[PDB]
């Protein structure tokens, strides 16, 4: 549908190059023809959080460029941006504002405002699923002198939005709209499960509040000619969840479970889950956050898990061995879904957050390893079987057997776990002829 | 869509009463609004396996009754009937003819022939999924006195159809049209796993030759008016497979499921699989076959499995509680999916296959669990909601909070699994109250 | 021909002084009564794998001396020298003449080529015993300009020999003559499981052919005077099988067990495995390779292999830093080691409490180390005390002891360790006197 059934490009704004001038010059110079979208992470204004805690969703920080150097890529590339729409920034306008004015402020009733809930018993307190070992409660000096709290569930400078109240629907719609008018295809919902708070509750995840939230949010992309994208790190069934009202789950599962399939020699959970794999996914393998262990579970017995665990970029996890990253790569490509690649997992690199010039790009584009890689990239990119329909085929329990078909166009995947061996065989539909893919 | 989303009753044809006309008479005096159709057990011609073993679809066993007798149900109730797609008799018109005419038979390309394969190694007999511990061949003498082997994966008066071949897909279209113009609207494809032959190979669900074969059922019964349910007892990654091709899967990971949640007073692998559970479902507690543990593989972790295990009618395994029995049912009815009940856990019986005379069915439905169920069952069968839309509602770890949306209709299932407490609210449309069904 | 029952030296050609005569005078100075051999690891042309990657068994690296400075060893001391049966050098002549004349160089058949087979299934890639993560296949390019595939089970620089043909056959009987015109006693059989090569099989340990190969070997020693130390880390049961046939099984069980032992303060898995241990076996503690843990499977139970295994990652780990460096019990393994029925190799490093290269001052100052001079007084006990020579004789003790002895005529020596103390007590037998004395280590 609206989005290309290609490879992407997970990247910051300002880690290939200095800016978005310069991410625009590897893309076009390397990638041109092996990814047809970005995911840039946050490249808004932002004071905590690596760019998690923006002012406004309105702005390019002009550390990494302008809207001319995004829209650059919004005429060849799908895009996809972060929309924290669990909170705004501390700084931000409005919140700004909320401080000026106190509970006079327009802007008030788009926090949230602990002393609305009363007194919270020590067991609605201990509901509560949150990381941080601190209250999730900020308390702020307005203007005035007065002292109120505000509910935090991340640092300080980060300040939930509420979504019992109207505004924080109207603040999210004009953002994805302004958003969408720059050319972006895709919404990282960052931290949605979040935005669901009520007293009694995990205050995360709240069935079938966030679906509602979910669904409102989707809608208004939809209107705009955006898709969404929710991030959520939790049981899979929530990807299922996700995967069933028209938005793109994370195939958080993947990662891990290739990890364990690679370092134990074993297909039987992977076949099991790609069987099953929530459709209309985007996959990862590294991310921009790292390991994730909860993504996993059910997917992988608990036994395979420990083993896994006792045994991040994803090139060191597994050992620096090319042959099984590049096995790992051909395996996420043919699983159902959008591939998405890490920029550092693209240059084989060695915490998951480095820089590069474009120099020490172009060379470590002449590495083996990523010459290899590229092949898949723009085989997975451009061959067009991959826009039909996903047959997993029988195999062994220490090898994969996956293939995809659109009309003549056929490739078949093929991975000895034992050996770390990638073979793929493709339809030349021009000579009709059947061919190897050569990485 | 082509079913009715109601209850639907799972029994023998001879097992209520002696025959069909006394099981009409059951359903008509007790459960004529309570039930929306019925899966009537193997009604054929057989000579082994409990009615597996049909020397044809195209009759009734005169024992059960008639045709007529069958098309009394297929005006009023939706009619799931039982094809072995598998297998047929060695009795039967083709068989014998085989028997008969050697390999100069027309229908001699029927089933499997053990030579063509040739030597078949150690390693890739290792790799057939057989229960059995006998050769899955049968050596059988023909007419002229020769000896040939063909494929047998069950009692040795079942001979296994050819799918590599022609008449396989001839003789159950045959039967396909010839069951549907008798009123059948669903079809439970028995033992379909097995229909794949391939040396090298498990020999049971062989990917994706499984799905060619499912899908070419699945249109013949749709050009005849008629659903498929594909029975295998697997892990559950297969169903969902089965689901995403427009086919009933069968809910078999709820029956342990439930046993668990409510013997361990927890839900959180039950809302997990809720929140997951594949969609178009035919959901049992108790079958006509009985416990299956690789069903719930995944979706309860193997240490809760053990405490399944180590803690048969469905209604003993909650220990003959009421309450229990009652909520597992108030259960599965909110679970998405079309609900069957077994006859004996219609009437609270308690090896999985008893008989009851028109008499004991009367006095079973006074029973006061059964008439709670009756009251479920009704309410299932008829409440709008039902045809709207899932939404899981947030409880705790120790209960479950199930709704169904249709319009104005609304209603919600609430589970305490610490006290087997059964609760439902729903709309009464016309006076625009929340009221509380009694049972 | 039958061995000395004595200590043996592992050593370096080069490791002590500057080369093997340097080896030969430190040997003399100090180890002249306290062992009767020398495993010397290899020091023929190699050019990967720390030498097991041999041009040829024929010549010594001029580095290390000539074969006239292992000669001077033959004489008084038994001589054990690997034998990489598996496999040689690609810059061998045979593999060399292989590179320039193709398929029609006589020493074609000499190698394994992957293309015999046709297509090699999944199955049976999956079936193969190997532990790198690559198909165990070189492709090589050869004078012609085309590619061809040989079987290389290590490093690429190694290319395994064909054991279907004859060639192989004749190329290793032809090493073991050399080796024994030099004096070589003992072949160690390097990867020797990997010479059964057949597809729908493992590739290692490949029975009944294995034995076939392992007894004709064996009886090409014997021709030449020599006997044979086939060296395999899997199952024990394959130990017994090569002990069985008349060769020398390592008794790797033997360093994962005392570990635990010592570690534990348990000596029933200990005497359960000396009660059964396989006959001839040559006894090592550390090794050149470290501890594996495929070779004490069955002799120490899961839960146990766990204990040692938690404790020894908090395996790449010197025997006397897995005991942490504790000199009593380091002494009270060697004494176990050495009572336990078989020939007791020690690893030169071992011998020199080390925790690497050493110049003969050095061995002069490793020497003087009281726990080294403990050492000494057990290997020459080991080496000349008569009861060895008899038979073995385990006795009961409680389960946090070990209770060992020797016997033949009046010659009785008698071990007792407390595995909860580290304590080492030898009582012998003092045949002139006819009294029971103490040896003082």
């Amino acid at each position: 549908m609206l989005l290309k059934n290609a490879v992407q490009l997970i990247c910051y704004p300002d880690r290939i190059g200095n800016n978005l001038t310069d991410l625009h010059t590897a893309v076009e110079k390397h990638l041109s023809d092996a990814i047809g979208g970005l995911h840039i992470l946050p490249f808004f204004p932002s004071n905590a959080d690596g760019g998690f805690s923006p002012l406004t969703h309105k702005e390019v920080d002009p550390a990494f460029g302008t809207w001319d150097d995004i829209e650059a890529f919004t005429g060849k590339y799908d895009l996809c941006v972060d929309l924290t729409v669990n909170h705004i920034s501390d700084e931000s306008p409005e919140f700004r504002d909320f401080i000026a004015n106190g509970f006079d402020s327009e802007y008030a009733d788009l926090f949230v405002h602990v002393d609305r809930f009363g007194d919270i018993s020590p067991d609605d307190m201990a509901k509560i699923h949150i990381r941080k070992e601190k209250e999730p409660f900020r308390e702020v000096t307005l203007a005035d002198g007065t002292k109120t709290r505000v509910w935090c569930t991340f640092t300080e400078q980060q300040i939930d939005l509420n979504y019992d109240g109207d505004l924080a629907y109207r603040l999210m719609e004009s953002y994805i709209g302004f958003l969408t008018s720059k050319g972006v295809n895709l919404l990282r919902l960052d931290a949605f499960g979040y935005t669901t708070k009520r007293i009694g509750t995990s205050c995360f995840l709240v069935e079938p509040e966030v679906y509602r939230i979910l669904d409102w949010i989707n809608e208004v992309a939809f209107k705009h000619g955006a898709e969404c994208l929710p991030e959520v790190h939790d049981h899979t069934s929530y990807q299922y969840a996700i995967s069933r009202r028209n938005m793109h789950p994370y195939g958080f599962a993947l990662p891990p479970l290739l990890l364990y399939s690679l370092l134990d020699a074993n297909s039987v959970y992977l076949k099991n889950w790609l069987r099953m794999c929530p459709r209309n996914m985007v996959t990862v393998l590294d991310t921009h956050d790292g390991i994730c262990i909860p993504d996993v579970e059910g997917v992988l017995p608990d036994d395979k898990i420990k083993v896994l665990i006792d045994n991040c970029t994803f090139y060191d996890a597994l050992m620096q061995n090319d042959d099984a990253y590049i096995a790992a790569r051909a395996i996420q490509f043919f699983t159902p879904g959008i591939p998405q690649v890490y920029y550092v997992g693209l240059l084989a690199g060695c915490i998951n957050r480095n820089y590069y010039t474009l120099n020490e790009m172009d060379e470590a584009m002449e590495k083996p390893v990523v010459q290899r890689l590229l092949t898949l990239m723009k085989f997975r990119t451009n061959y067009p079987a991959f826009d039909g329909h996903f047959e997993l085929n029988y195999s062994n329990d220490s090898s994969v057997a996956m293939a995809w078909r659109h009309g003549e166009h056929y490739c078949h995947l093929f991975v000895d776990l034992n050996f770390n061996t990638s073979k793929i065989q493709y339809v030349d539909v021009k000579s009709g002829e059947t061919r190897d893919l050569e990485f």
